[PDB]
């Protein structure tokens, strides 16, 4: 739950539409590295992921922000927003044990989107797009030797 | 503005890294995601994502599109189906139809949006990950001023 060294960290390779794909499975935890710009004052954005129960599907989506070059951990049990999709239409999900189910399937995964969606600068003024606000942004894991601790 | 357009009367956005997109104009009222599918691929879905602010308080706000198949889909920017406001790093549905309002109003106005792919399965119901594999392409287009004229 606190930021690594930079021996034990699996970073994800970054492809087109945000995504971020790892060599294993995300596990327990991940930590968003962010790099930001100089005129920057506030970022933030989310890890996505989509999964599928018996017929319906879900997006699930882990919130992040910061003021300052930083690094964020994400704990994989705790999700903020779950939508389930109805065609073009979402709903809100509140049930615990389809979030369970859920977060469990997510574990698993080998890849996540990276979205940056809102920043601003010094004086609070928006920045457009937001992604300009960032000299960085990663993703990493940590390894399986880390993990034996 | 709902009927996709022709070769010259679209305005495409430039796709930048984090899967932005960016138009030399305001995107006002329509926008269009132009998918081809791939072989496989039975099912995509994916969103038009924005964020925006009202003295103080943070919103992120989806517009969600679907396809079974390679097609042009319509969105109408008066009608996002996924509206949060954003606390610290929770999140709150918004059901107020000032503020809605008031959000769409802003959008109109912007010059980029996000484009996502959430999901998409194969002809025989099997996951597709990552979800963005299962497109050979996905573009965004708005009409060009001169097809705007058409009222």
């Amino acid at each position: 739950l606190a930021p690594l060294a930079d021996g034990e960290k699996l970073y994800g390779k970054k492809g087109s539409e945000g995504t971020v794909t790892f060599t294993k499975a995300i596990g327990d935890n991940a930590f968003v590295e962010i790099k930001t710009g100089a005129d920057t004052g506030f970022m933030n954005g989310c890890l996505g992921f989509s999964e599928s129960i018996d017929g319906k599907n879900y997006w699930v989506a882990y919130v992040w922000q910061t003021k300052k070059s930083d690094t964020i951990s994400i704990d994989m049990s705790s999700p903020v927003q779950i939508a389930e999709i109805i065609g073009t239409e979402t709903q809100e999900v509140t049930d615990a044990d389809t979030i369970k189910k859920l977060t469990d399937k997510i574990k698993t995964e080998k890849s996540a989107l990276l979205q940056v969606w809102y920043a601003s600068d010094k004086t609070g003024k928006q920045i457009d797009p937001a992604d300009s606000a960032s000299e960085s942004i990663e993703v990493y894991i940590p390894s399986a030797s880390a993990d034996e601790a």
